[PDB]
C-alpha cells in the first residue's frame, strides 16, 4: 500500500498534497516541505491561481535533485469557464506553461458546470453544460501527451455514468468531497463497479476530526485522529489529498500506509452521523441548470 | 452506401435490410432464408430461442454449395436465450448455435432479454434467478475475444440499461436491437444509441402485422404520394432514421419488394407527419413482469419507455 492502479495502468500516491488559494508563498513553500517529506502527488487547480507558484517549487525540488519529473504525479483541473471545446486545450497549455511542466499526469474537469469562457460565476453567464462534448476535447489532450490521464471532479455516480457511457477514453478518476463525515458509499461501489478511482478531497472534513469514533480509534492505535481519517480513506481504496502548511502535520499526514484500521473499528465508522460539507451553493440557483442541491449530486445527499 | 450499410463500433458492416426469422413449423424458415437471399437480402437474424437454427443452417448450406453467396457475403445474428446467462453456460450456448447453424463464427450475437432463468427451463416464477448482467457481459467478451462472434450486442435494453452497461463494459455493445416502428417509434433510446456509438436494429419494422401500423392513414397517405407500398414507407423510415430493419415477410414478391428502399426518400415535409401516429409498444415483455421478478412494473422492464 503506497499506490492505487487507474485504468491507464498508471500508479496514483495514496496521499497527495491538496492546494488551495492563499498568500504568496504559502503553497510554493508547502509543496517543497511536502516533497521532501516524501510526498509524490501534488494536487493543483487553475482556479487557485498559483500553478506558476508552484511550478517555481517544482521546479527547485528537481533542480536540487531531491525527484524527477516522473518521480511526481501532479494534478490539475480545466475550470467552468473553458469547457468549450476549443478552450479545453488551450486552458491545460496554460496550466502546463505556469508550472513549467510537459505533461499533466492528471486532468480533472473541475465541475459539472459551465459559464462562458473569462466571466465569474454569476447567473448572466450560466452556459448550458455540454460535457461530452468538452470531454471529446479532454480525449484530445490525452490523446495528444498532454494529460497522461483525464478524470472529473465532484461528479455523482448519475453523471459518472452518463459520461463513461458516450466516453471513447474512460475518466480515471472522479475527485470528490469524501471523508469519515461524508463516506460516498454509492459513489464508492459504482467507482469500483466501472474501474473509476476516487480521489477524496477535504479527506480532513473541521468538525469531523471531533467525532467521538475517530478519537477513541485514534486513541486505541496510537496516532492522531488526522490519520485515522485518512487511513479510513485509503483502506476504502481512495486516495488522500490532506491541504496543510505545518511541516509536522504535512509529515504525519504521510504516515497512514504501514498501519491498519482493525475490522471491529472499521465497523465503528457507520456510526457517525453524514453530511455534505461543499454543498455546491455556487451553482445552485434558479437560473442554473441545477436548481437543487439533488439536481446537482443526485440525490447523493 | 446510401444507408444499404450501416457501419458498427466495430467497424464492421451491417446491411440495412435482413430476414427477421421466428418460430414456425418445420420448412418455413429455410424456404424464407433461402429465397431471401436469392433475392438479394444478405443479413439473417437467427435466435436459439426459436429452436430452427439447425434448419436455418441446412438453408445456408445450400446456399453456399449453389454459389449464390459464400460466408463472408452474409451478416449472421443469433441470440443468447434467457436461461444461458450463467457464465459458464453462454460460450456453450454459442457453440451450439453455431453448431446448429454450421458456421464458424457469428457476425452478432446479441443478449435476448436483460432477464434470467434456471438452465433449460421456461420463464415461469420458480424458475427466475436474478439477472448479473454485467458478468453475462463479460462472457459474450470472452466470445468477442476468440473470434466466435464477430461483434456482441443487446436487445430488448432500455437506454438506461444500456447506458448502465456500457458504462461497466471493455466491448461496448455493438448493437441494441429493440421493437421500432412507425407505431412505436423510440425516439428517446434512438437519440441515446446516436450518442453512445450503439447501433439500433428494428425488429417488428412493420408492426408485425400476423399491428395496424400499415393502416395507418398517415402511412397510406404517404405510400400513396411516394409511389411505394404502407410497408415500403414504414422500412424507408427507419433506414432513414439511421437503423437497420428484420420484416418477417416470407413471400417472395413482398420480400423483393423490402430491398426497395434506397433509391427514394421520405421528404422532410412528410417526415414531420409520422410525430401524428398514436404510439403503442406492441411486444411489452409481460411474461417478464411478475412480483417475483426484478420488473415488478411493465415501467421497470423498460425504465420509463413506455
Ligand atoms: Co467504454
Amino acid at each position: 500500500a503506497r499506490h492505487f492502479v487507474l485504468n491507464t495502468g498508471a500508479k496514483i500516491p495514496s496521499v497527495g498534497l491538496g492546494t488551495w488559494q492563499s498568500d504568496p508563498g504559502v503553497v510554493g513553500d508547502a509543496v517543497y516541505t511536502a516533497v521532501k517529506a516524501g510526498y509524490r502527488h501534488i494536487d493543483c487547480a487553475k482556479v487557485y491561481g498559483n500553478e506558476k507558484e508552484i511550478g517555481l517549487a517544482l521546479k527547485k525540488l528537481f533542480e536540487e535533485g531531491v525527484v524527477k519529473r516522473e518521480d511526481l504525479f501532479i494534478t490539475s483541473k480545466l475550470w467552468n469557464d473553458r469547457h468549450a471545446p476549443e478552450d479545453v486545450p488551450e486552458a491545460l497549455n496554460e496550466s502546463l506553461t505556469d508550472l513549467q511542466l510537459d505533461y499533466l499526469d492528471l486532468y480533472l474537469i473541475h465541475w459539472p458546470f459551465r459559464v462562458k469562457k473569462g466571466t465569474n460565476t454569476s447567473p448572466e453567464n450560466f452556459i448550458t453544460p455540454d460535457i461530452p462534448a468538452t470531454w471529446g476535447a479532454m480525449e484530445k489532450c490525452y490523446d495528444a501527451g498532454k494529460a497522461r490521464a483525464i478524470g472529473v471532479s465532484n461528479f455523482s455516480s448519475k453523471k459518472l455514468g452518463d459520461l463513461l457511457a458516450v466516453a471513447r477514453v474512460h475518466p480515471a478518476v472522479d475527485q470528490v468531497e469524501c471523508h469519515p463525515g461524508w463516506q460516498q458509499t454509492k459513489l464508492h461501489n459504482f467507482c469500483q463497479s466501472t474501474g473509476v478511482h476516487l480521489t477524496a478531497y477535504s479527506p480532513l472534513g473541521g468538525n469531523v476530526l471531533k467525532e467521538p469514533v475517530i478519537i477513541s480509534i485514534a486513541e486505541k492505535l496510537g496516532k492522531t485522529p488526522a490519520q485515522v481519517a485518512l487511513r479510513w480513506n485509503i483502506q476504502m481504496g481512495h486516495s488522500v489529498l490532506p491541504k496543510s502548511t505545518n511541516e509536522e502535520r504535512i509529515k504525519q499526514n504521510l504516515d497512514v500506509y504501514d498501519w491498519s484500521i482493525p475490522d471491529d473499528l472499521l465497523a465503528k465508522f457507520s456510526e457517525i452521523k453524514q453530511a455534505r460539507l461543499l454543498r455546491g451553493n455556487f451553482i445552485v440557483n434558479p437560473q442554473s441548470v441545477y436548481k437543487t442541491h439533488e439536481e446537482l449530486w443526485d440525490g447523493e445527499l
